[PDB]
């Protein structure tokens, strides 16, 4: 679990968006796995725009933040789970990194600040939905 909290919009995985998310949604798009929602109060975060490829993530399952190097975003083939049939994820950057189910979530940053947040994994693998080409979180 886990969200972004930038002015007043929430960015969660849209696979683990509550009932009041999609009360007071603002966008969402299945294909990146993504919704943001409105908030009353004002965030506590700010996003990256930049194109590093390299920054910190965390993994609730090991309570612990690791450095990783990631791909550019890209349209990425995804297996059938309980919340998505087979399909291409798109915007999505792959590392080697742990996750495990319920690291979905847990923030990348870099020394700008939000890059995006985990979305996928798989046997030594993380796959982080990206969120700096979303510009309009800013305003
Ligand atoms: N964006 C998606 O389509 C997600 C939806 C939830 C299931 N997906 C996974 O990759 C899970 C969650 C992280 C993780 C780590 C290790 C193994 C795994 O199967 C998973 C795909
Ligand atoms: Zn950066």
């Amino acid at each position: 679990s886990g969200a972004i909290y930038v002015g007043n919009y929430r960015v969660v995985n849209r696979h683990l968006a509550t009932h009041n998310d999609w009360a007071n949604l603002v966008w969402e798009d299945s294909s990146r796995d993504l919704l943001v929602s409105s908030t009353t109060a004002q965030g506590c975060d700010t996003i990256a725009r930049c194109d590093c490829q390299t920054g910190v993530y965390y993994c609730s399952s090991r309570r612990k933040h690791y450095p990783v190097s990631f791909s550019k975003p890209s349209l990425i083939f995804v297996e059938a789970s309980e919340y998505y049939p087979a399909r291409y994820q798109s915007h999505l950057m792959l590392a080697v990194g742990h996750s495990e189910p319920g690291d979905c979530g847990g923030i990348l940053r870099c020394q700008h600040g939000v890059v995006g947040i985990v979305s996928t994994g798989g046997n030594g693998l993380v796959g982080f939905a990206d969120v700096r080409d979303l510009l309009w979180l800013d305003e």
